[PDB]
């Protein structure tokens, strides 16, 4: 028992992390087979950052202007290319630690593990959700860009995130590995509005189910609710509307614990209205929204890879 | 910026995780050089758990009763030994993924990452803390025993924890890698309760400094207090007493923020007395106590 914020094992990803330096800027890159993927803003100066034409800047760079280090070994850049907001540096050696992988674009609501790295050296691993406003609430200093987020699903590392920028509030924006940003964001040093965040209801419910699984059940009540009744209450706390799709997704967890979704919804309704009255759920005084129903089932059933 | 509960990269440890089977019980072993470390109750069934005689159970075992499995490779056991509550199986191969490592006994208040494992296979990593009552709030299912807690410093993995058991309330007890339990617990199904926990004051202070570095300062007040005076309050709300040691160790954070520990203590005194009063700190409605000063410095420097 017990329930933690739990990242995926990071080893498969650590072995892919390299340092990419261009002029003054050193950040992180992702070395898969004979390609190093990194944020294209590696090529910018201070000036260029305010308003980069990446085309001009790229044409003015040589293979020689990229310094790539995998630990204590310097790689050779034999080619370079830009796909949206990512730079692909072709090198003359394959990453011998390259895991089976895919590139996926994830949806808001979905979670993933971030491997924070500095100088191509992994420093930490933690779990984030893609917020409804396409940001993540991460932990990212100068030097972190190129840090990736991933999931492991069976025989496969699924890279979904590459870190680019910080936004107001100290939330973060990045791209998929095809170099398309999540959300309306653009890789330049401009004033840029996050857009309004909301609580991921489905995830809150999942977390409640995790609460029950792990013996923490004081918030359970004998009431139930209609989906509309529940959603009426939800809007007023800036919760995502719960949809039948969401109801259905909590299927397994509902069956697992014997508690209909709309029975849990009625618990959630009481929590929103009366609050917690001094109490905790799973060691937390607010309602947690960064566990997917999948995440709960994975942790509570010990699914490994 | 931003601040997140964060574990060490887990890969250095993932290369050491193996599966160990003795009859019916499977759990996790730690493969370092030519030795596999695992909890000694691997040699138990359930009709032993109530009062096991470990020396006898072990004497009736031989090298070949231990099946050790590194993914696909069965590793042959050529030697077995018992050190307190851990088993040391010598095997014919040295682990080529063995990192630089130490074995250390941590103190309550110190944090570490757990790599939860089942069937010799990493499942997940998370950060916890040795509580003052000598438990940790982990996430362990049946199969998780042998999972280890560690800290990484440079290239060197300091192994501090091995998982043995769940106590009621759903907190966990284990050993150091020399097989000694943290706290008064024993590897025997029996009359064992954690005992009430305290909040790690030094770590709460560390975390409030984190909130300041991240531009969250609503809770700062103009006042500073004394040690004695803070502690009288601490006792009342079940916080570890704060020592000059703790004051010293908060030194780098106090310097970096310009806020003196005892100034910060006054803010904490105010939070303890008044509550957080509808507001949050680093996205939390309660005072977080599982970040050490080192953790904060680490995460807020590089
Ligand atoms: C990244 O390029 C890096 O680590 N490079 C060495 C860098 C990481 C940032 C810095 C602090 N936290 C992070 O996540 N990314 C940037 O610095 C980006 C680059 C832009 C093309 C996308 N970036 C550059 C800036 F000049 C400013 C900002 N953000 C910023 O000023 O934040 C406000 C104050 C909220 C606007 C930024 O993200
Ligand atoms: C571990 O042996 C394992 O994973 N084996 C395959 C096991 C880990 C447990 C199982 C659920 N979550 C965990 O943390 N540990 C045990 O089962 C231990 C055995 C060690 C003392 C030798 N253990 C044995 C018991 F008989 C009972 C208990 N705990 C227990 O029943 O939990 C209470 C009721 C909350 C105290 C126990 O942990």
């Amino acid at each position: 028992s017990g329930f933690r914020k739990m990242a995926f094992p990071s080893g498969k990803v650590e072995g892919c992390m390299v340092q990419v330096t261009c002029g003054t800027t050193t950040l992180n890159g992702l070395w898969l087979d004979d390609v190093v993927y990194c944020p294209r803003h590696v090529i910018c100066t201070s000036e260029d950052m305010l308003n980069p034409n990446y085309e001009d800047l790229l044409i003015r760079k040589s293979n020689h202007n990229f310094l790539v280090q995998a630990g204590n070994v310097q790689l050779r850049v034999i080619g370079h290319s830009m796909q949206n907001c990512v730079l692909k540096l072709k090198v003359d050696t394959a990453n011998p630690k390259t895991p089976k992988y895919k590139f996926v674009r994830i949806q808001p609501g979905q979670t993933f593990s971030v491997l924070a790295c500095y100088n191509g050296s992994p420093s930490g691993v933690y779990q984030c959700a893609m917020r409804p406003n396409f940001t993540i609430k991460g932990s990212f200093l100068n030097g972190s860009c190129g840090s990736v987020g991933f999931n492991i699903d069976y025989d496969c590392v699924s890279f979904c995130y590459m870190h680019h920028m910080e936004l107001p509030t100290g939330v973060h924006a990045g791209t998929d590995l095809e170099g398309n940003f999540y959300g309306p964001f653009v890789d330049r040093q401009t004033a840029q509005a996050a857009g309004t965040d909301t609580t991921i209801t489905v995830n809150v419910l999942a977390w409640l189910y995790a609460a029950v699984i792990n013996g923490d059940r004081w918030f359970l009540n004998r009431f139930t609710t209609t989906l509309n009744d529940f959603n009426l209450v939800a809007m007023k706390y800036n919760y995502e509307p719960l949809t039948q799709d969401h109801v259905d997704i909590l299927g397994p967890l509902s069956a697992q614990t014997g508690i209909a979704v709309l029975d849990m919804c009625a618990s959630l309704k009481e929590l929103l209205q009366n609050g917690m009255n001094g109490r905790t759920i799973l060691g937390s005084a607010l309602l947690e929204d960064e566990f997917t129903p999948f995440d709960v089932v994975r942790q509570c059933s010990g699914v490994t890879f």
